[PDB]
Formats: structure tokens, sequence, C-alpha cells
């Protein structure tokens, strides 16, 4: 099963390099910007669903959840929002709130602006080297978008992962120093700092042994 | 992606029906003979590797994990045991402990013993009318063995469910009056109470809203 590969636009490259390696001290922001992201494509899909209400049936129950793996070091925030198709991943991930955000980010701007400038997405960079995006539109198959950081991406018919209903999932592989926030009350503290009025409940799946 | 269908052997066809109908009282049960199996393949695939390390590369940490999925009325079990290849899968769930564990039962014999007979597997149509076997050998791709109490089941290449590093996933697919067997208090009591000697972590995955 091939995969496609797409250049990235080159200020979004740029912006990626300029996050991965900066040493900004407050990366825990991330979060909230995923947490965003996935209550909007949740708005979407409810706003979407009022004139046409069978587009919930492909995943009924509205929800955000964010899953730790910590033995692959990885984060899952998944939402069953209205998610992307095939083409929506290659163009939406290719544009510029970006180099207004780079420039204000030159000129002393925190980096917690990012998502005014509708770019909170790369935030993810701060705390992983690598993401997966894994969505599921009712509108196409379930297919994987995936960037190291670097100018290229990939595009993958998703025949790995578990099928999701509908929406996306965002899975981050954490950088070496960053396992932290597998932690359930490292993850429920920023949770509760920055994202209280969520009108979609954030599921947190924990894993703990029998004793 | 073709399934397989298979036809199964007479007596199990029998002893499967003469279980998913039973009103017998003490249904909680199934879960200490499919720990029991986890445990099982466990042991044979750290045996196994006692001889040929390399064996535990495709998953180094040895578990059994128990994930409720109540909004699909299924409980998993998984270990990362030995797994079985596609051949296992038509082979050995296909014999007879079988015959003579239903010749003890119209004695008066308790379902309980059915372990005893090397057929405990069949246990979990007590409270389920519906399984999938999902299942990951060293030697072989990942396949889905499925059945529904019939008389036939399917074999296929699993290209639908997350990727398995090693072992066995038995999904579960409750009866609408045991959906109780999702509850995490329920679990545990079972646990406990018939699984005090498993040499392996038993992890129990937690859904919890962030409040
Ligand atoms: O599935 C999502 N969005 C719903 C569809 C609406 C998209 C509108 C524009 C925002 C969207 C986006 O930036 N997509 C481009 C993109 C494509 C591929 C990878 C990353 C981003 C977008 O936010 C995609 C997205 C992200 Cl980044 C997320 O963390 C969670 C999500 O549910 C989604
Ligand atoms: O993967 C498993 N076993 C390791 C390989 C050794 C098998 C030895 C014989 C027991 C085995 C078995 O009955 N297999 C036949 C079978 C084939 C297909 C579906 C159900 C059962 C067997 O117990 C398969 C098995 C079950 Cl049922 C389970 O609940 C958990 C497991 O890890 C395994």
């Amino acid at each position: 099963m091939a995969s496609e590969t797409f250049e990235f636009q080159a200020e979004i490259t740029q912006l990626m390099s300029l996050i991965i390696n900066t040493v900004y001290s407050n990366k825990e922001i991330f979060l909230r910007e995923l947490i965003s992201n996935a209550s909007d494509a949740l708005d979407k899909i409810r706003y979407k669903s009022l004139s046409d209400p069978k587009q919930l049936e492909t995943e009924p129950d509205l929800f955000i959840r964010i899953t730790p793996k910590p033995e692959q070091k990885v984060l899952e925030i998944r939402d069953s929002g209205i998610g992307m198709t095939k083409a929506e991943l290659i163009n939406n991930l290719g544009k510029s709130g970006t180099k207004a955000f780079m420039e204000a980010l030159s000129a002393g701007a925190d980096v917690s602006m990012i998502g005014q400038f509708g770019v909170g997405f790369y935030s993810l960079f701060l705390v992983a080297d690598r993401v997966q995006v894994i969505s599921k539109s009712n509108d196409d198959e379930q297919y994987i978008w995936e960037s190291n950081a670097g100018g290229s991406f990939t595009v993958t018919l998703d025949e790995v992962n578990e099928r999701i209903g509908r929406g996306t999932i965002l899975r981050l592989f954490l950088k070496d120093d960053q396992l932290e926030y597998l932690e359930e009350k490292r993850i429920k503290e920023v949770i509760k700092r920055h994202s209280e009025f969520v009108a979609y409940p954030i599921q947190l799946v924990v894993t703990k042994e029998v004793e």
C-alpha cells in the first residue's frame, strides 16, 4: 500500500523548523491549540448536522478523547468532528497567517498567540518531533497524513490503524525530554488551565494495573 | 478485501449453542478463562524467547490488558503472547475435550469446569453473542477470526484494526443484558476473585471525563 509524498509550501517548512528547535519554556500550550481545533471540527459536524442529521450516524457521540501511550512515547488527541478527506489533508496542511505570525515572533510576540494567526496546529512541534494525522470524513476513506518537521509530508490510505467512525486523531510522537505529557496528573492540569469552556466532553484514557 | 468462510466441527457448533442459550447464573467465569488463555500465550512466547530472545522485539512488554468500549457494547481482552497465524486460527478453533465436557454438563457438572476440558474459550458465549479474535503471530500477518455462535466462522486479513505488535485480542460483543462487564468496579472484582496468581500485569483501560 503505497504512500504519496508532497512538498510543503516554503513558509510552512520555515515555521516548523522555527518551532521544533525553539527553547521557549511554556511548551504546554500545544494542548490548548489541539483541543481548540478539535472543538472547531466538532462544531462544524454539529452545525452541518442541523440540515442533515444523518451525518451524525457514523459516530453519534461528540467527544474529545486524549490517550497517552507511554510505551510508545505517543500522545493521541481524538475527536469525532467532521474530519478531513484525502484532498483536504493534502491541501489544508500544505496559507499565511504563517508569515505574519513569524514576523510577530521576531518582534517578541509570545508563541501562545499562534492560534490567533490560525496556525496553532504547528504548536505540536513544541513537544513532538513527528506527527501523524489520522482522519475519517464521511465523504472519503480513512487516511494518514505524516510529517517529521522536514520539507515533505506523506498521505497514505489507512490500513493499519483502528477504524474511526468519523473524525480525526492527532498522534504525537513526543520528544525524549517531554514524556511529561504522558502523565494523567500533568494532562488534567493543562486542560483545567486553558480549556475551561469547551462545549464537548474531554475524556482521558488512563491505563492502570489491577492489584 | 475478501473474507474466507469455514465450517465448525459438529461438536463445536453444539457446544456453542449449548452455552449462548444457557440460563446458568454464574456467567462471570468467562473472564477467568480468557485471562488464563492469555497467561498461557504469554508463557509460550516467554518460554520460546529463552532460545531466541529476538522473538520479544515485536512487543517487548508482556501484559494482559482489558479495555471496555461501552458505546459499542464491547469488551476487549488483549495480551502480548505468542499469537496465532492464519493457519492456526483456522485449525485451532475449528478437538474433543468438547464431547466429554458436554457429557459432564449433562450429568450436572458446573460450567466452571470448562477450562479443565481445554475448551474454556467458548465460555465467552455466556456473556457475548459474537466474538472477533484478532491475532498477530511473529510468523504471519494480522488476521481476524469471527464467530456468531453459528455453524461457520470467517477469517480475514486485518486491514481495519489497530496494529498489534504481537499477540491476541479477544473482542467480545456483549449481550444487551450483560453490559455489566463494561464497568471498572465489576471487572476488578471478578479479577480479584479468580485471577489472584497471574505472573503478568493485568492492566485495566478506563476512560473518564475531565471535570
Ligand atoms: O479534522 C479537523 N478539522 C475539521 C475540518 C476543518 C478544517 C478546517 C481548517 C482547520 C484544519 C486544518 O488546519 N487542516 C489542514 C491540515 C491538514 C492536514 C494536517 C493538518 C492540518 C484542522 O484544524 C484539522 C484538524 C486538526 Cl489540526 C485537529 O487537531 C483536529 C481536527 O479535528 C482537525
Ligand atoms: O493466542 C492465543 N494462544 C496462543 C497460541 C497457543 C494456542 C494454543 C491452544 C489454545 C489457543 C486456542 O484454543 N486456539 C484455537 C483458536 C483459534 C481461533 C479462535 C479461537 C481459538 C488459544 O487459547 C488462543 C488464544 C485465546 Cl482463546 C485467547 O483468549 C488469548 C490468546 O492469546 C490466545
